[PDB]
């Protein structure tokens, strides 16, 4: 396959549904490269667990943890790492209120080259145990010879775009990684980077980040087809922010408008949102504790009941993962019969203004609160007009894209409710015999 899109291993499914999956120990294995230094960008860390995932021969190599924690949370993380002299920390600045360092990325420097991993999992045991999570694995990027002058750039501009994303941190530990990336040849990269960084972006910079970055890439590198109005947008996520009092405030006005862009020329497009129901969580492999990683609050949800008529159940028979609750986030543009897709995005970004950006100042400024990162698969980057949807995720041309959940998405039934993580569920027990009492 050209796509190098993987799911994490799920404990409890039959082997055929893990044969093409990756555990974190597989990613860090010596078979992927001889490690000399790594950077782990994430939100939540279990440092003791994390070090144990590296091969024993690599456990003393330098590790940089890039996080967004402040105050007591920051002190707790430092305390976790202090036993390991090889671990350094970089606190990503979050100068806008209510922002998060959400990006999940590994930079893996080897004797043999460099690898970039952009994924969706926190660095804790539960996130790699029984969840549906997504991974993009870069090629092994070779080092550019000393004294050789070449760009090392891909047709998707991934090298410059990754350096630009890291430059936004203004961090000395990450300038070191920028210098590493400069010395490597990333020309084989066929995905586009879509990042979010905190700030207020106008004019020259509005297209750099968030949903305007997505819009720019779709305008420049996708084409509009006849009956494009009939091609749905699908969004799939593990959390929801405050979107406003009605759909015109952000969801269907600027977010959907960016996602329905195709091509350069100047809405009835259906919008599917996939988010686990209470029943999805109750009957999942983890049971109700899966909902600890689906942090949709009642305070937020009760202000936007209009949103839930867009919600569709989690179903993933294609990958054997209907009972592995999703912490992956994906967005895509299927054809009206869901047999093809115009593009596919895997990302850390949930359905929230903090992650994707919200327009300010009479539409002239895009304000983003958080760090996010994802990769965009466009047919033009593979010499294609569209991707065929792979019928079974782990089955056998290779030009079919492995969509990890079922299409078409199934609307909530009249008795279904979205998972809300801070109210109790005491009517029916989960797969472990328990109720949920927050
Ligand atoms: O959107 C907003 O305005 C706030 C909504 C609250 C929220 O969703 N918090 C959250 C934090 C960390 C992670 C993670 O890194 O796993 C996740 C997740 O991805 O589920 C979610």
């Amino acid at each position: 396959n050209p796509f190098q899109f993987y799911l994490t291993r799920v404990s409890g499914v039959k082997p055929k549904y893990n044969s093409g999956a990756l555990h974190i120990k597989d990613i860090l294995s010596p078979l992927f490269g001889t490690l000399v230094s790594s950077a782990q960008f994430n939100y939540c860390f279990d440092v003791d667990w994390l070090v144990k995932q590296y091969p024993p021969e690599f456990r003393k190599k330098p590790i940089l943890l890039v996080h967004g924690d402040k105050r007591e949370a920051k002190a707790h993380l430092h305390a976790q790492a202090k036993p390991y002299e090889n671990i350094s920390l970089c606190q990503a600045k979050l100068d806008i209120a209510f922002g998060t360092h959400h990006t999940k990325m590994m930079l893996l420097l080897y004797e043999e080259g460099l690898r970039v991993v952009i994924h969706t999992s926190n660095l804790i045991h539960a996130d790699w145990h029984q969840k549906t999570q997504g991974i993009w694995l870069s090629p092994l990027y070779p080092r550019i010879a000393d004294g050789t002058h070449k760009s090392g750039e891909s047709p998707t501009h991934f090298k410059a775009d990754l350096i630009s994303y890291l430059m936004a941190y203004n961090a000395p530990s990450l300038k070191e990684w920028i210098d590493v990336i400069h010395k490597h040849d990333l020309s084989e990269t066929n995905v586009y980077l879509i990042g979010s960084t905190p700030g207020r972006f106008q004019g020259s910079q509005k297209d750099n980040w968030g949903h305007f970055r997505l819009k720019k890439l779709l305008k420049d590198h996708a084409s509009s087809m006849p009956n494009a109005e009939s091609w749905p947008v699908v969004g799939q996520f593990s959390s929801v922010g405050s979107l406003g009092a009605d759909e015109s405030k952000w969801l269907c006005s600027e977010f959907k408008e960016s996602m329905l862009t195709l091509g350069k020329e100047s809405s009835s497009v259906p919008l599917y949102l996939i988010y686990p129901s209470v029943e999805n969580v109750r009957t999942s492999l983890e049971g109700y504790p899966a909902g600890g990683s689906l942090p949709y609050s009642i305070q937020t949800a009760e202000k936007q009941n209009w949103l839930h008529s867009y919600f569709h159940k989690w179903s993933a028979e294609t990958s054997g993962r209907s009972n592995a609750m999703p912490h992956i986030k994906t967005y895509m543009r299927p054809s009206p019969d869901f047999s093809k897709i115009a593009w596919f995005l895997v990302t850390s970004a949930n359905l929230s203004k903090a992650a994707w950006g919200a327009l300010e100042k009479n539409g002239t400024q895009l304000m983003i609160r958080s760090y996010e990162l994802g990769v965009l698969f466009l047919p033009s980057a593979f010499g294609l007009d569209s991707f065929k949807v792979k019928q079974k995720f782990f089955a056998g041309p290779m030009a079919t894209f492995p969509v990890p959940y079922d299409l078409p998405p199934e609307l909530y039934g009249s008795k279904d409710r979205p998972w809300i993580w801070n109210i109790p569920y005491v009517k029916a027990p989960d797969t472990h015999g328990n109720m949920w009492v927050p």
